[PDB]
């Protein structure tokens, strides 16, 4: 036992599509990124002994967007208002599990599935240890225990949706910051994530010429 199945609710979400960061604006991706869901699982319970891997996401409510005037928080700023486009009224089921963090040899004594699983499950029944945010501070939501695939969802039987290229997550320092991308596809509401090591595109974040005609 190293699995965690949970549901995730939010009145709003903002999983920023990085191509849209121009003017002080931001548009949400249509669905959460792998990394965003990994952050949320870590909000439930985390210790550097372990690492979360997200296996699957199920999108339970119709994708819908809403624009809002906002004042971005950042040093030196005073330029707004800006307009951000948020996801509205979201509910997800998430299937994930933990593995031992082999980059921490000094934590080998702590690699105990029964300890981490029981604390993770107890923390989940309580709605987690830290605040749950859906891509931004202004988008607080919550988590609950949930059997993955239980209940009826909006995209049941809606076939394959090609959600396009998406950020999967980042590889942190082995020596440079890398971004991982993949072609996100949802089938009957389910998105199955590749593991970080199996993402088809993975390159150092450090250029304008990709967008040349």
């Amino acid at each position: 036992r190293n699995e965690v199945q949970f549901e995730l609710f939010g009145d709003y979400a903002l999983f920023t599509d990085p191509l849209t960061k121009i003017g002080g604006e931001k548009l949400s991706y249509s669905v959460p990124t792998y990394q965003a869901l990994k952050g949320i699982a870590e909000s439930i319970y985390w210790k550097p002994t372990i690492v979360f891997v997200i296996d699957e996401l199920r999108v339970m409510k119709p994708i819908q967007m809403e624009s809002k005037g906002v004042r971005p928080i950042e040093y030196g700023g005073g330029n707004t208002l800006a307009h951000y486009t948020y996801l509205k009224d979201v509910h997800y089921q998430v299937k994930a599990h933990f593995e031992f963090n082999l980059h921490r040899p000094d934590l080998a004594f702590d690699r105990n599935e029964g300890k981490h699983y029981s604390i993770l499950q107890r923390s989940l029944k309580a709605g987690g240890r830290r605040d749950i945010f859906l891509g931004a501070r202004e988008c607080q939501g919550y988590v609950a225990p949930c059997e993955f695939g239980s209940g009826d969802g909006f995209y049941d039987g809606q076939g394959k949706y090609h959600l396009g290229t998406m950020v999967h997550g980042f590889n942190y320092p082995q020596h440079q910051l890398d971004v991982r991308l993949w072609s996100a596809v949802m089938e009957n509401g389910y998105i199955q994530f590749p593991r970080p090591e199996d993402c088809p595109i993975v390159r150092p974040v450090k250029e304008p010429k990709i967008f040349n005609p």
